[PDB]
């Protein structure tokens, strides 16, 4: 009943874009019509990758034929991980005729661009910033994305709220702050995401509710990550529309659940004292099944 | 601990090739490296669609990824629908080196090429189906046409089907199933006629067959996808019961049962009372049947022949 057209990556092995994004979905109930950017062997941070990718004019292709058969009809929009900006460009464009085909439609953008480095061309960083996010409605940046986009650095909760507060006027009325570099409460293995949902009252006057996570660090660099949470948030925040907390907590402790049993699986295929390589630390995602459909609460959100 | 190489096609809407195969299989605790041999906008069975193909040296290409980084390991192998012999051949390259690797990989092959009397694939391939890729599969499951052309011979009766299956696992799988036929039921001409022959080699170093029959109540609409998922539950389902083909099937069959009588009804009641269901609103709920597919109730009890 609730559709959700996601325009990422696939990888043949792994879980990154659409692979980390549809399994998720799909068991929360929601139908998925997925748009695959590319195809590789795996994700780049293996030692090698091979595939192709798809061009601008192919994805129009795509969406011209859900058009014509008439079935061009969605509730959400999911789109992350890109590199070319033609892409981009048509992933506005299709956001734009959907949201004038449905009003009420929610588009959940993860705008990557880098973290703590850009690692996609420069060039971007105005498109995401002056076409993709003024049609978003969620924005999971992290804290180095959100400095990029409102072009203000963050030094504390406080300017990192302002950010925040900046990036709502800019479109998105949700506002997740996946990492940062501020510090926690509990100790320097602990790491805070922030959140701002920027509500709506009978009258044109705003309301916005914040919360503050504190999660506990995973010694590993994974990737697919980012996907499996805007997902995970998008369904949550179906779910508990007006309850960003509640949303917030689901999804970072279903986080935490994949990430804690993908570590354990990773240092027990490699040897005692080594350190896994990327293949090994590849997302639990099916042993997760369940923890992924009813997580068991393992954080609380602080309401601000 | 189960892992699954599926080369096979995908669609953004809908439910055919990889769409109708990776779920159920990652539902059911498989872990699934997917390989999608096409994007297509939505099956041929709309008004219209549009899309791309993968080429052959492509799938080569991403298998030499999967090789060059030492995780192209597999349990399984699973393929349906291919239009290109370069594919096709591709294919059973692959599946010849993962078996060098592992002597106890496991090929499951849909011989995807017709149905009724109507071949929705190249002549080009019955060859290469009868003389590459059936010989390395282990796991096939074709329909009665399909049957007949790999074998050569036509079915009048059970009997002459069970003579063609053994015929089939003569060229190579140890377990054959035909998904559908022309036989005629005993419970009504409304119900459809499957069966299924095992080859298994009993420790004492002898070789018995099992046989069963199945007879499932036809749905009466036209589905897409119904062979892909019926080829993934099916590996599930022998993964989990090796030496009893019986349980299997049905297994298999139950859950399709579900899948099926879940998507007409919604059909039915997304178009108006009376109206034809559209090929759009006959796609398969599989999302919805997630529990069906996860631990079908039996719907169906095959005959031990
Ligand atoms: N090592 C880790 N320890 C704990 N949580 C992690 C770790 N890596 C990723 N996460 C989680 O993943 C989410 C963010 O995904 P990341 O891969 O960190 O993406 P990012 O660094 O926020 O950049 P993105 O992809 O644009 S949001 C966080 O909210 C955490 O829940
Ligand atoms: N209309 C239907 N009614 C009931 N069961 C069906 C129907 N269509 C398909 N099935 C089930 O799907 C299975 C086989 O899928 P099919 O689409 O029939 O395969 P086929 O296309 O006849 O030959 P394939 O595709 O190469 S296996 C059957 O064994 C049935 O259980
Ligand atoms: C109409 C035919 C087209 O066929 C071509 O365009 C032939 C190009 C070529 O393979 O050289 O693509 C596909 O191909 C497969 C093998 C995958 C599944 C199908 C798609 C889901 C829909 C299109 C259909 C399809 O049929 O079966």
């Amino acid at each position: 009943e609730c559709r959700v057209l996601s325009i990422q990556s696939h990888v043949v092995r792994g879980y990154v874009g659409n692979r980390a994004a549809m399994f998720p979905l799909q068991v929360l109930g929601f139908e998925v019509d997925a748009v695959n950017s590319v195809q590789f062997s795996n994700h780049t941070g293996y030692a090698h990758w091979k595939g192709q990718v798809l061009k601008s004019q192919e994805l129009h292709e795509l969406y011209e034929g859900l058009k014509v058969n008439d079935v061009n009809k969605y509730d959400y929009v999911l789109t992350g991980y890109t590199r070319d900006k033609s892409f981009l460009a048509m992933v506005v464009d299709i956001v734009r005729e959907l949201k004038q085909q449905n009003s009420r439609l929610v588009y959940v953008c993860d705008p990557v661009m880098g973290d703590k480095s850009m690692y996609v061309p420069q060039d971007l960083l105005p498109v995401y910033r002056d076409k993709v996010v003024p049609v978003a409605d969620i924005i999971t940046p992290n804290q180095f994305e959100a400095e990029l986009l409102s072009g203000r650095k963050i030094h504390s909760q406080e300017e990192a709220f302002e950010v925040m507060d900046m990036l709502h006027c800019m479109g998105p009325d949700t506002v997740v702050i996946t990492s940062s570099d501020l510090p926690s409460s509990q100790g320097s293995d602990y790491l805070i995401a922030l959140g701002s949902q920027r509500m709506r009252k009978p009258d044109g006057s705003t309301v916005t509710q914040r919360i503050r996570m504190e999660m506990r660090k995973v010694e590993a660099v994974f990737v697919g990550t980012g996907d499996l949470f805007a997902a995970m948030l998008l369904a949550w925040t179906h779910k508990h529309p007006d309850n960003l907390k509640v949303a917030c907590e689901k999804t970072v402790s279903a986080m935490q659940h994949v990430l804690q049993r993908t570590i354990r699986c990773a240092k027990a295929e490699a040897g005692e004292g080594q350190k896994p390589s990327p293949a090994q630390l590849e997302l639990r995602m099916v042993q997760s099944k369940r923890d992924i459909e009813d997580p068991e609460i393992v954080v609380q959100a602080t309401v601000l």
